[PDB]
């Protein structure tokens, strides 16, 4: 299930955490328009810029945390004015996230293994939710 899923995923997370985001990027090219340096540049590229991966690993490193302090699916409202709290989220809307976690789920539909994809369905929508509550637009 969800808790097996975050251990699966911290098993390898610089490259699930880069794959998710490309598969986001991909399927949300106007998405770029945030990452003005990730322009004009393919998947290999991007996976050898510094930033990147430095970047991508380190937003998979807190989702994974919100999840885990999460119950079933739904996380801490105190983690959901946190991100809506950053500086580096003052641009962005609820349909930021949407857009991720419909990527996540789509590539953990897509994969090889038993992802619990519904609960990581439930835990987008929530965690939309929490953050509309916590004040983001
Ligand atoms: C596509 C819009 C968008 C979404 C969705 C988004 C969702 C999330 N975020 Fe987060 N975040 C977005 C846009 C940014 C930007 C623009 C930046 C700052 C610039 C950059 O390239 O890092 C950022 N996020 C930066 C960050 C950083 C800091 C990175 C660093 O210092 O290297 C963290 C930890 C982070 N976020 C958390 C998270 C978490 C957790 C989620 C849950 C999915
Ligand atoms: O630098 C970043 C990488 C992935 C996301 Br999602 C947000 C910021």
């Amino acid at each position: 299930g969800f808790k097996q899923d975050i251990a699966t995923l911290r098993g390898d997370l610089r490259t699930y955490a880069q794959d998710i985001f490309l598969a986001f990027l991909n399927k949300y090219p106007d998405e770029k328009r945030n990452f003005k340096n990730y322009v004009g540049k393919s998947d290999q590229e991007l996976k050898s810029m510094a930033k990147f991966g430095d970047h991508t690993e380190k937003v998979f490193n807190l989702m994974m945390e919100v999840a885990d302090r999460a119950t079933d699916c739904v996380p801490l409202a105190s983690d959901a004015s946190t991100l809506v709290q950053m500086k580096q989220h003052s641009g962005l809307t609820t349909g930021n996230f949407e857009k991720l976690f419909v990527a996540l789920v789509e590539y953990m539909r897509a994969s090889g293994q038993s992802f619990d994809s519904q609960s990581w369905d439930r835990f987008g929508k929530n965690l939309v939710s929490a953050l509309s509550s916590a004040g983001m637009k």
